[PDB]
RNA sequence: GGAAACCUGAUCAUGUAGAUCGAAUGGACUCUAAAUCCGUUCAGCCGGGUUAGAUUCCCGGGGUUUCCGC
């Protein structure tokens, strides 16, 4: 599994995955410079570092999660889309 | 010029989803206050190796501190 910058990793599955393990549904996202601004359908903004070596990254990088966020009412097709990145 | 240690909100930790603090935000409560509490969110400086899996181990860059040297 190589290590690509966080803005790829959610570019493919289209889902991010906070610190407590939930999982929102990404509305919209966009790069400038090193960071990425990002907006939930549950409507939180956030912005982090398009690091390819962030904690984050790290999760995404892998096919566990503890929970899905309610308010962006993610699709079983798309989280069995993250589950199944291979 | 050379050596060692460490790493970007803070302190600390760390091969099987790091932690605590702090901050942003919503709510509860409240008197549409303060205080208090709860929910949500915020991380690995960069570029590579190795690995089933790495912020974590190895190499390199950059930076800081300490130490050695014309
Ligand atoms: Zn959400």
């Amino acid at each position: 599994m190589d290590k690509k910058p966080l803005n790829t990793l959610i570019s493919a599955t289209g889902l991010w995955m906070s610190r407590t393990g939930t999982i929102h549904k990404i509305k919209h996202h966009e790069v400038s410079r090193s960071k990425i601004y990002i907006e939930m359908a549950c409507g939180d903004h956030l912005v982090v570092n398009n690091s390819r070596s962030s904690r984050t990254a790290r999760a995404l990088r892998h096919h566990k999660y503890r929970k899905t966020c309610k308010r962006c009412r993610v699709s079983d097709e798309d989280l069995n889309k993250f589950l199944t990145k291979a």
